[PDB]
């Protein structure tokens, strides 16, 4: 024992923690995990990254290929695309997607409307607009309000695995992690791989078991070869 | 935005959510995690598969296996076979089992009754029975009522790792996950293994720390050696 | 079925009961995890062991390595060593550190006192003489109230890896777990290594994913090579 | 402290080149008798061939 300096909170981080809080208190909230070999994705950036960016004028991330495989799986399963609204189930035929995006002064998260309209070029453009407005903190409240799924990364900081929290009113949230050199069993053989932890946390009020499991092992199908977007398999 | 159906939830599933909610708030659900090799039990089935069911006309399965390990550690620590009674904490003296089946209408969960009693080509027997009635959906509510604790199979679709939900008034609830070909150290030497994780979400209030992870242990113990129930050590 | 043996719980059990719900309804806790290779650790118990007992008359133990790393990391991330007070973050501008012990009767979790002002030999005589107290359970009043942080290692009974329980008024636990020889990928090659999972449950209200993530990371590095807490990097 | 030299070493009977100093301790043998001298500059060796000894002291 020493001494003790207090620090009121702000308006702002009273509200934030009132809202985990009343969250957490809400919600039957869930977490399922998955893996996922990302060296087929990180090989189409190797491979395409400087005509993707001649052709459109903006570099090709990995958050594209990650709202992409979301939107498909909100296609899916759409129990996990919906919220409860007290005594009514709201079931949305629309994708708005929540993205936690890092500012300075806290972190906010600002929703992508109607994603399933937007190639990859647009969907890494509207990001880049949002995450500008971020680290500037020019975000509207048109911005920040609505959203039916957020996607989460915690990896540009080196988790491995964590339990995200849900954004209330929405139903889910996933959690992308670090992608760390792993040895891996392929064809009999031990091969190194570079993987990711996948993360869902859900609401199991809303989403039972086999909907959780399935929704994530959709995405990571799809995030371990992207032409399953096409195909549709 | 787009388009939104909204449908009313009846007394069920709006009671049912409020109950998975009072569940979730009135317990203090923590999940501890463990790994299997499933090598020793895929062998077994894999050599005396056939001897097996001319014997009894019953397949050998992996449940049977994961019913007496869990009856096991069941008897090695009997707070986790336990519930909470408001004031009193209420010990079992005998072994009913809930045991969640896969259904085209949500998951439901038939409980095995004095599990303690029967032979393995019985668990067999009784699972089978409680799995048709469970897709034709013909299960009794003396069938649904009751057990000490669940045991969930989120691996039939190939979840790698989750947090299960306890089923109150149990104490307890075992998850078994998909068996995935993972690398592992055997006599300092790389051999591929077919890994299960394994998950114990337990209620803090009546089961510690020491004894969560002790039964979670005992039961990878009898599953990597069935050959320790015999034995019994 | 058969019958139920029913014991009644004291105010002894009631009122513990009552506060790990009222923890867990008044914090949302979160868990990241992590991985760490204990070969670096384990080879100066190896090498130095004998000679450190000669010297200062105690054994080497791991808990020295844990609590000098937890420390620097708290100096680090000045959040994770704060609790909130209503509408106040009070910070503490001293290093008193809960560490679970356990006991026969239940675990009990006694402080480590001013541990930012101990030497390795120190923290080993402190963490053996709170030891011996539980284990007989001579421990003080005074040696249970307060604490700023708290680590738990349920890997003396050999968990894979877990979800901690915070320990109010606190704000984050460091879940300790069993050291495991895994297959790791060391500058492209697949070599085996002594690896434990980190688990740290944390208040989101408080303590946002960057911290969090970052404390648990910062812990990693300094077990991973202790000689960077005398560099101080 | 002198120049660090790489020079052929003596390594669990397997000769293998490190960067080797000598060291000097002069020391007055009024105050300081052989033991303490020799003990003292011994003590400073173990200390920088694993600096992590500083942190275990030993
Ligand atoms: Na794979
Ligand atoms: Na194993
Ligand atoms: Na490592």
């Amino acid at each position: 024992a020493r001494s003790e300096k207090r620090v009121p909170m702000t308006r702002l981080r009273k509200r934030v923690a009132e809202r985990l809080l009343e969250a957490k208190n809400s919600t039957a909230m869930l977490t399922t995990f998955n893996e996922v070999n990302m060296k087929p994705i990180m090989d189409l950036r190797k491979q395409y990254g400087e005509a993707f960016e001649k052709r459109h004028g903006i570099r090709l991330g990995f958050m594209s290929f990650y709202v992409k495989a979301v939107v498909e799986a909100l296609k899916r399963y759409p129990e996990v695309n919906a919220s409860i609204d007290g005594d009514d189930v709201v079931y949305h035929n629309y994708f708005d997607v929540s993205m936690a995006v890092s500012t300075p002064r806290g972190l906010v998260t600002p929703v992508l409307r109607d994603v399933d309209t937007l190639g990859m070029a647009d969907i890494e453009k509207k990001i880049k607009e949002l995450a500008v407005k971020g680290r500037d903190g020019k975000l509207t409240v048109e911005d920040l309000t609505g959203g039916n799924f957020t996607i989460t990364n915690g990896g540009v900081f080196g988790s491995l695995m964590s339990t995200p929290i849900i954004n209330p009113p929405q139903s889910a949230i996933l959690g992308m992690h670090a992608i760390k050199d792993r040895p891996m069993a392929v064809n009999g053989q031990v091969e190194i791989l570079p993987m990711m932890y996948l993360a869902l946390s859900y609401d199991h009020r809303l989403i039972d078991g086999r909907e959780s499991v399935g929704f994530l092992v959709t995405i990571k199908e799809l995030l371990e070869d992207p032409t399953r977007l096409l195909l549709d398999v």
